[PDB]
DNA sequence: AACCCGGAGAC
DNA sequence: CTCCGGGTTGT
């Protein structure tokens, strides 16, 4: 694994921007929102996930399309340590609905954003006692507990891409034009409780093809507009 | 299994 | 806010 110095990251980001629009190799294409991140990883020579460290060593690397209205940033995934499993949650709260991409395919889905301070429309909410005790509730009923490790996201390199071509098509291209270094992370207990950080569940199941469920892992996420609540220092790199 | 990489539109 | 995907890794 290469450990990238800050100066090496800054230099590489300028080189990447100077390359202009980057294309998706045919062998890579798989109708995938995450392709922006795969392309960015290639530029940094990131060959596999490391269980211990952020992609670049000291820093974790994240790419995003620069949409006018931006989806949340996914920080990492983690299964609950205790209580109901994600599959047990899916069994109870999932709902039958056609695929959004292919209307002829029937699915069972649970795509829901859960946060502190509020019940969502499915009755789900979070609270936190410590960063190591984040609890999922349905109304006043305790379901599950997460013990989250934030080590890998202590420092981030976040890079934004402009796009040309249809989203998730083989012709989509990416020009990485802006980047930020985010450091000095805050304790997350209050951020969970106040609904700044959120948890997404992203489980579905292809019923038409008689397949088993696909749990993508509970996602800890944050809106880009609220990153200054998570990190005390945000520096423009590119 | 349990992680990895990321999205959209309505009001 | 509700609602939404594509993978590989570890057993
Ligand atoms: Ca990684
Ligand atoms: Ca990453
Ligand atoms: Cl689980």
């Amino acid at each position: 694994m290469k450990i990238w110095s800050k100066e090496e990251v800054v230099n590489k980001l300028h080189e990447i921007k100077n390359k202009g629009y980057l294309s998706v190799p045919t062998d890579m294409f798989r109708t995938d929102d995450g392709v922006v991140g795969q392309i960015l990883e290639r530029q940094f020579g990131v060959q596999e996930n490391n269980i211990t460290l952020g992609d670049l060593g000291e820093f974790e690397l994240k790419g995003m399309r620069n949409r006018k209205a931006k989806s949340n940033l996914t920080l990492f995934h983690k299964k609950p340590v205790a209580g109901q499993t994600v599959i047990q949650i899916f069994n109870r709260f999932g709902y039958v609905k056609p695929s959004s991409r292919n209307p002829e395919v029937m699915k069972k889905k649970l795509f829901t954003t859960i946060k502190g301070g509020r019940l969502n429309n499915l009755g789900l909410t979070l609270n936190a006692k410590h960063a190591s005790e984040i609890n999922l509730y349905y109304q006043d009923e305790y379901l599950s507990t997460w013990d989250l490790n934030l080590s890998k996201i202590e420092k981030l390199v976040l890079v934004f891409a402009e796009t040309i071509g249809r989203a998730n098509s083989p012709e989509e291209q990416f020009h990485f034009t802006k980047a930020y270094m985010l450091t000095e992370i805050n304790d997350i207990t209050s951020l969970i409780n106040d609904g700044v950080l959120v948890m997404d569940l992203c489980i579905d199941q292809d019923l038409s093809k008689s397949k088993g469920p696909h749990d993508r892992g509970p996602h800890l996420r944050i809106p880009i507009s609220k990153l200054d609540k998570l990190y005390r220092n945000i520096e423009r790199l590119l």
